[PDB]
């Protein structure tokens, strides 16, 4: 059975981990061996395995409660926990974050170095929406103990001069990364601990790289006293919805891979690239491939 | 030439009018007989006419320019044009806004009672990104003349306390809509005209309704003087992509629409709409249809 592609160019696709921001390369890098990502990760059999979704703007936005309280020796950093529609019940073998929620790494315990950043804005005391909708610093855990400061829990830390107020319901739409954040801190993900059925961490065959369809990540700064001095950076994924919904219709045979042509202009420069039935597709092997083009199903061969 | 349908329910499909917002209910309604939308226009054989695109939310923020001026009387009303990306030499024949803007209505010649609400944020100086991003009441052309009211162009105007820094760029990303706005003045769409190709109005058959994917927003105000007064509503589109990017595998025989069945509540109930080849859908001849069920391929019949 063949596979037909659309012709969809790679600059007209979906960020997984991180709409809002279209496509604008193509990177292979090679001091990256491995992903251990929640968002964007893809099955050919298993469908959507771990935390991510087929509508990522959809679930990108979340709601967070106060809990009337502050970490040791930081007054600032005010601590809440976020708000899981999905399993109201804290039953052990779901997953404790909602579905879609962002998983962009920071740190081991950083805290001057570096923060991440979010719009915020308390309830309106009517039930129609919320007011005064403005930039904050937040992370992860409380930076203080080690079993839960990248543990990917419903508990987080925000930074504002002024106090939560205690038991109101608050919204976050993150977007952007503040401090010392550079693109390294950013690749790598907060580890999982527990019961609930996560992704494991992938590693590709011995010679060989693996394409991270990269994009660029503007930033969005405070002009006042002790404000947000965050700055700009690239993300990264692993696959696109888009290019992966197709194969649907005819799964691949047994213990087979795929071979894929990318053909830039007109038929001047072809690539060749290999696609897995685990999600991730492959280059034998370090640059940038402009993304304008369309991909070609070659033929099958073995893994 | 069969058509196969992959069991995806709507509730996990994107909705082209208003990303970030998932969609709740399939509504009809009797006394919207027709449909001029520039977002979400899909065919068969087009692909995406008018000013449509297949990533929503890549293209849904935008950037202007100020130009150092004001409306008549209002003065707190500081013009501004768009900036294009696409058309950068001003040809008639292409689409002045941009790929992707929002086109949500807001009246004729009347501002004193209603606006749209957007996040608008002034650029830095190192050009790192924007910086100070906050809610802004904005609107189309200048409330003076008939012929640039609502008439879809790159002119706009911005409600602002101080003053607007002239030559400076800013970023836009509409979210909310203000003022006595109800559903009916933002279901119609600003007129448009010229000679660039834009999509026209379409009209279903009569006896025949119209399905509208509908979702909900919800209200982002300001506590100041003179502050925001947004007011939360529903947005409905016409077709999302995802269900006619399937089609394509092989279109539908000239002169012929199909049937659908929407089966829900384990099949025990199951409901029978008619697809066109325009990209509407139409029910037999008011009210809202969950979103739990998936869409089944019956057969072809003729119009
Ligand atoms: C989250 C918080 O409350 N402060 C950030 C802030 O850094 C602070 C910090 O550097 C202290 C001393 O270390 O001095 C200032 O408060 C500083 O604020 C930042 O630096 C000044 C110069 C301004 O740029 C100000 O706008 C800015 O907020 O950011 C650093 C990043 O290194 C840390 O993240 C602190 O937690
Ligand atoms: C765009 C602008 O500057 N003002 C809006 C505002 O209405 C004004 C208006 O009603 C005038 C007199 O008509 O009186 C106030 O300024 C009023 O402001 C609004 O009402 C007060 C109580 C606050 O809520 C304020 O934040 C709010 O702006 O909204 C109306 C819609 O009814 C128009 O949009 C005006 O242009």
């Amino acid at each position: 059975p063949i596979w037909q592609i659309p012709p969809t160019p790679p600059g007209a696709m979906v960020n997984p981990r991180s709409p809002l921001t279209p496509v604008v390369d193509l990177y292979i890098n090679s001091s990256w061996t491995t992903c251990n990502h929640q968002l964007g990760r893809y099955t050919i059999d298993g469908g959507a395995i771990g935390n991510s979704t087929f509508n990522p703007s959809g679930l990108w936005t979340g709601t967070f409660t106060a809990e009337s309280g502050s970490v040791s020796g930081q007054t600032n950093w005010r601590i809440a926990m976020l708000d899981n529609p999905y399993n109201p019940t804290s039953d052990p073998t779901l997953p404790p974050v909602p579905r879609g929620f962002c998983d962009w790494g920071s740190g081991v315990k950083s805290g001057a170095r570096q923060h991440l950043v979010c719009f915020t804005g308390v309830e309106t005391d009517n039930g129609e929406g919320y007011k005064d909708v403005d930039a904050h610093m937040w992370d992860y855990g409380d930076d203080a103990t080690i079993g839960l400061d990248n543990t990917y829990q419903r508990q987080i830390y925000i930074s504002d001069p002024t106090a939560l107020d205690s038991g109101k319901r608050y919204i976050i739409i993150p977007m952007g990364a503040s401090g010392s954040a550079t693109d390294d801190t950013l690749q790598i993900s907060p580890n999982c601990y527990g019961s609930w059925d996560y992704a494991p961490t992938i590693a590709p065959p011995l010679g060989e790289q693996i394409v991270w369809f990269r994009s660029y990540l503007p930033a969005s700064s405070t002009s006042a006293s002790s404000g947000v001095n965050s700055v700009s950076a690239h993300i990264s994924s692993l696959m696109s919805p888009d290019l992966i919904r197709s194969a649907y219709v005819s799964g691949f045979p047994e213990g087979k891979a795929a071979l894929l042509d990318y053909v830039l202009y007109g038929g001047s420069v072809v690539e060749q690239f290999k696609m897995y039935r685990e999600g991730y597709l492959t280059a034998n092997a370090g640059f940038i491939i402009p993304p304008d083009g369309y991909f070609r199903f070659n033929s099958w061969v073995s893994p």
